[PDB]
């Protein structure tokens, strides 16, 4: 199914979306390079405990249209904006993980939270992954996100190999917590997203979410994993939850970036336990 | 790179020009006696926020052709209207420094702006820097100019230590906001330049620009150093800002007329802030 939200030239902007279930709406927002079928462990849980799942592809990615514009974050909470509004949501739950994190605080800083419930935070990038002069807690200089970029560009589908070695910590996780099989499906769903966005979107990792923290006036749950080599709990989480400090916080001892297939049970019982207050 | 504008008896007249990056275009246009690698600290800003930006050297300078003719305003406006339509650029940001100024103007007002979306003049030469009866507000009278003429074509080589003693305020920025190897590169690439641009260059200076800046119909900046002594702040920027006054104006407490190297940080904030608007 699909929602329009934009022209690209003689073209429309479509996003792919699936609506499952009855109960209170959940919206999962997915991270890179994968799409809404990433959330599929929780998505059966969800479904499970009665509420109603509704998953998207972000542009460029998954079965969603692929525009060589509009890579920002601006852009991406106008188009969840747009999911919202034509669905006709209430007491929804944003549930963002990765650069989904991203999506949810632009969105409830630019267009309030009227119609949400709550919120909650997985693998975040918030608040600022750039270490600057004035940030002095970001993981990584800027040279550094550069280079994946770079990396990207000289051949994505290499690039997607060694990306999710380190997204599932696979020299500790493959054969355990993840097969062969589901990484060969991680793989697959990169390959089909476009060859812009793959490029383009690792440059949005790194906006700095800061004054858009402040304007979150729900119930959050904010929660890492501690191998996360992607996105350091250090940087990230812990720095997080200072400047969010009602939200309730969640460490996944040992868990990876990818933690929503290695550590679903653990993710899902924190969020299901979220969820019911 | 190369784009050819014009012949010279059995040679073709060559402009030197780079193209880096991706996304709106920013074309950089530089000042004397320099090139288009004197913008290296702008530039490095431009790419890291997302534009694609575009240096050229003026016929006469760096790595250009240096013919003995041509050193006039609709010469260089049509020099850079070459590099416009080369290229195909559009929705782009002229940006001039210096000398740089009178191109943007005068490409202006001839061409219009089909091309251009915003303008920005750093350090300009506008309105019109020679003093006159029907001109109180000119800098200075013909003979000034005459003089640098002179000066140049007796010894341009020491004449450029002397110019760049005052065009960065070495007495007071020597060791601190430039360093002497800063310095030597510059005197390098002004060495460079053609030996006829460089005496013909400065009666351009007084070209009258009052007639073309009503032509500007776009957006624009103007940005002027306070401790400018090449070119006074109260004969250029103070009444180019009453001529064009919806511009947005900003001038930069202590700063001399080199001020992109140092006073590169605002300099650059400013440049980004417009550009983003």
């Amino acid at each position: 199914p699909f929602i329009t939200v934009g022209q690209e030239n003689s073209t429309s902007i479509d996003l792919y979306y699936e609506d499952h279930g009855a109960g209170q709406p959940v919206v999962l927002i997915h991270g890179f390079p994968l799409s809404g079928h990433s959330w599929e462990r929780q998505s059966a849980a969800l479904l499970d405990a009665g509420y109603r799942v509704i998953t998207y592809d972000r542009r460029g990615f998954g079965q969603s249209s692929q525009p060589t514009t509009g890579y920002d974050y601006d852009t991406f909470a106008a188009d969840l904006n747009t999911v919202l509004e034509t669905l006709d949501l209430q007491d929804a739950v944003l549930v963002g993980f990765s650069m989904g994190t991203g999506e949810v605080a632009r969105y409830v800083s630019s267009y309030g939270t009227a119609r949400i419930a709550k919120v909650a935070f997985l693998a975040s990038l918030e608040p600022f992954l750039l270490k600057t002069d004035d940030n002095p807690d970001g993981a990584a200089p800027k040279e550094f996100f550069d280079g994946i970029v770079a990396a990207v560009k000289a051949d994505r589908y290499a690039f997607y190999t060694g990306f999710f070695n380190d997204f599932y910590n696979l020299d500790e996780n493959l054969g355990t917590r993840i097969s062969e099989e589901a990484v060969r499906n991680s793989w697959n769903t990169a390959a089909s997203g476009g060859f812009f966005a793959a490029a383009a979107a690792p440059t949005t990792w790194y906006t700095d979410f800061r004054a858009d923290i402040p304007r979150i006036d729900v119930p959050a749950l904010i929660l890492h994993g501690t191998g996360d080599r992607t996105l350091p709990i250090e940087n990230t989480a812990r720095v997080f939850h200072k400047a969010l400090p009602s939200a309730e916080y969640v460490e996944v001892e040992g868990a990876p970036h990818g933690l929503l297939w290695t550590h679903a049970e653990e993710v899902n019982t924190a969020l299901l336990a979220f969820l019911a207050k």
